[PDB]
């Protein structure tokens, strides 16, 4: 059997999208899933976990992506998500400088970097209705992000024109994914993204692909409008359907090829008849899609007999 090994933290590894691929993936003949327990990736050194032909796995929050590495480098397995690219999707500045090599459109930015050992001051400008960052203008609206991309404190701030203050947003508490702050001055500590604010149709395109032929999008209310949450009878988010452009579809091949995850979640921003890469996240599933679980599961197990089945004489066509 080729064995497809899943490292990941238990959150992940025991969700209901991983168990419905993983289901579908063990019915490949030749196919045999090993998910590795949370315990054994925390506290038992990468010499003694399980050895696979194949490996799937991601950071999350609490994950030792370190371990990973040397797992990877140790037992040399064909990687799905390459591990060494997820310690730069962690930090928004090394998102945003591969989408600008791969000419991929993204909101005008600049960084501002504060060092908390060299702290004489900062690169940054503010007046009412704007910043300057490094001597680049930002007119409000504008958005500022974290600079580490685990951190989802993103604010925006209101041009006066509109009654000023800031939106806040952060991951969803249940009912809500922003709220607005009569605070008008941008944060004075941290290190930030500033960029331009994309007017869209007050939605934003998820787009998950499964290696750099085949993407599923679908659109949420954004979080930048009210900061309700819509949720349906089950109390899931609202999805509305999207089909991506053959525009959309090649920026999807350029994320998925780019940062070398096969399994991908980016967000884009339909805005001024254009779409902007504004985030990167790696490895995603689709929720709650059946179809997705089917396509999903058939197109990483072809993956895996494609690029196994030689080495195993197994016959693949
Ligand atoms: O917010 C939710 N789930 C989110 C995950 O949060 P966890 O439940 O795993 O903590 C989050 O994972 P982290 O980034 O927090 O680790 C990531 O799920 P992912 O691991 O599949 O990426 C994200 O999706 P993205 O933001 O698209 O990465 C998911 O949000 P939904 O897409 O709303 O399910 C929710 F509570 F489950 P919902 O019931 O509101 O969907
Ligand atoms: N330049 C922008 N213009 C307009 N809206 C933006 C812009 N950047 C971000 N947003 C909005 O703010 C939301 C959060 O920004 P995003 O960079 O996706 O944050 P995150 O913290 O990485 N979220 P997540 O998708 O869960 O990882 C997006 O979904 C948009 O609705
Ligand atoms: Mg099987
Ligand atoms: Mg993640
Ligand atoms: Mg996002
Ligand atoms: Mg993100």
């Amino acid at each position: 059997q080729i064995v497809v090994g899943i490292c990941s933290m238990a959150k992940k590894s025991k969700s209901k999208p991983m168990k419905e691929i993983l289901e579908r993936i063990s019915l490949f003949k030749y196919i045999t899933v090993v998910v590795f327990e949370e315990e054994v990736i925390l506290n038992e050194p990468v010499e003694n976990w399980p050895l696979c032909d194949c490996l799937i796995s991601f950071h999350s929050k609490g994950f030792p992506l370190d371990k990973a590495v040397a797992y990877a480098k140790l037992r040399n397995p064909f990687v799905i998500n390459d591990l060494n690219m997820q310690y730069l999707i962690q930090d928004r500045r090394e998102v945003y400088s591969i989408l600008q090599a791969e000419g991929i459109l993204l909101p005008r930015y600049a960084i501002l970097n504060r060092d908390p050992n060299n702290p004489k001051e900062c690169n940054l400008i503010e007046g009412e209705d704007h910043v300057e960052v490094n001597g680049e203008v930002f007119q409000k609206p504008f958005v500022e992000k974290p600079v580490s991309a685990e951190d989802h404190n993103v604010y925006i701030y209101y041009p006066t024109s509109a009654g000023g203050g800031s939106q806040r947003l952060f991951r969803k508490i249940g009912s809500r994914s922003s709220v607005y702050s009569p605070e008008s001055n941008v944060r004075k500590t941290g290190s930030y993204i500033y960029e331009e604010f994309m007017p869209t149709d007050g939605t934003d395109v998820k787009v998950y692909t499964v290696g750099p032929d085949y993407a599923h999008a679908e659109a949420r209310k954004s979080p930048a409008l009210d900061g309700k949450v819509e949720r349906d009878s089950e109390g899931k988010e609202v999805r509305y359907p999207v089909i991506l452009n053959a525009r959309e579809k090649l920026i999807a091949w350029k994320v998925c090829l780019a940062f070398k995850q096969t399994v991908c979640g980016f967000d884009l921003l339909r805005a001024n008849g254009q779409s902007y890469v504004c985030d990167v996240n790696g490895f995603s599933f689709v929720k709650n899609s059946m179809k997705y679980y089917d396509d999903c599961a058939k197109i990483l197990g072809n993956i895996v007999m494609r690029e196994l089945a030689p080495q195993f004489h197994i016959p693949w066509s």
